[PDB]
């Protein structure tokens, strides 16, 4: 009986981290979902808009 | 028949620690049992929660 209260906790704590670590991936995906799409935007407007510009 | 007394006393007396021995040796497998499964369970457990959450 005082096992079983250590091992309650446990796996308390256990799907505690768990769900700590599923919020994260998450955030993190998010994350490089939108620094990818930022880097094509600016990088791929900039160099259009300089070139055509120039050549006309 | 003091004889006779005597060996229906020790007859009754051998029974009954061949009694007590069995009921010994089912608690005493019972907990070999229980302890072989707590092992397995919770190296198996920690080991694989703390390694497969740091590689990813």
């Amino acid at each position: 009986r005082t096992m079983s209260e250590n091992l309650r906790r446990n796996l308390a704590a256990l799907e505690a981290k768990i769900s700590e670590a599923k919020t994260k991936k998450n955030m993190l995906q998010a994350r490089a979902k939108a620094a990818k799409a930022n880097a094509e935007l600016q990088q791929t407007l900039a160099a259009a808009a300089a070139a055509a510009a120039a050549a006309a």
